[PDB]
DNA sequence: TATTCCAAACGTTAAAACCTTTAGGAGAAGTAAAACAAAAAAAAATTTAATTAAATGG
């Protein structure tokens, strides 16, 4: 009851809402990291794209791509290896090296909450996906950790303050 | 001792395909009636003998 519950998933006028209603799913808290997660790498792709002077391969949602696969051509970064190997890409801004070095874990499972656009019917099936608990506990815990880390570590790097979120 | 990924079996959720149940139309044998013609059986009429009714007659 508290707070602004007025938004629901019956956004038609009186009788017309009682003929049908918009499609909808359920949100839990679990789901919205995952959505946090997936914005925020979405804006790290576009500052890559932008200060990239190469593409930039984490842009690409095709079928084929693989975040495995990429992972493996990249690779740990050094002096992290949690983190990819960003450092060594080809910026036409002067290389910043490991500060676009993000998590590993982190990327795969951005990955997977991506390749869900397909059916999206099948919400479920990725809806949870990031921060799913499939012990686990501690490890998507210390993932969440480790992308927040990310997502600090960068907005102080451009003087961004934490609390844009 | 204890990692590290790299590969790999397994479960579960949708899609797709498949069998199902019912619904509408289509001939198809089966029953039946339509009709056909002999056969049998009944009916109809026939003719004589017998009977009676009546006139002729001991």
């Amino acid at each position: 009851e508290s707070g602004q519950s007025v938004d629901v998933c019956n956004e038609l006028e009186y009788p017309w809402k009682l003929i049908t209603a918009n499609n909808c799913i359920v949100s839990t808290d679990e789901s919205r990291q995952s959505q946090y997660i997936y914005r925020t790498f979405l804006l790290y792709n576009t500052v890559l794209t932008a200060i990239l002077k190469q593409n930039n391969p984490f842009d690409v949602i095709a079928e084929n791509t693989s975040i495995s696969i990429i992972v493996r051509n990249l690779g740990s970064c050094p002096n992290n290896k949690d983190r990819v190997k960003c450092c060594d890409l080809n910026y036409g801004g002067v290389p910043p090296g490991h500060v676009m070095c993000p998590p590993r874990e982190i990327t795969k499972k951005f990955f997977h909450y991506a390749k869900w656009v397909r059916n999206p019917n099948k919400y479920k099936r990725y809806s949870e996906l990031i921060a799913r608990q499939s012990h686990a506990r501690d490890v998507s815990q210390l993932h969440l950790l480790d992308w927040e880390n990310f997502m600090g570590e960068f907005s102080s790097y451009f003087g961004l303050h934490a609390h844009n979120v």
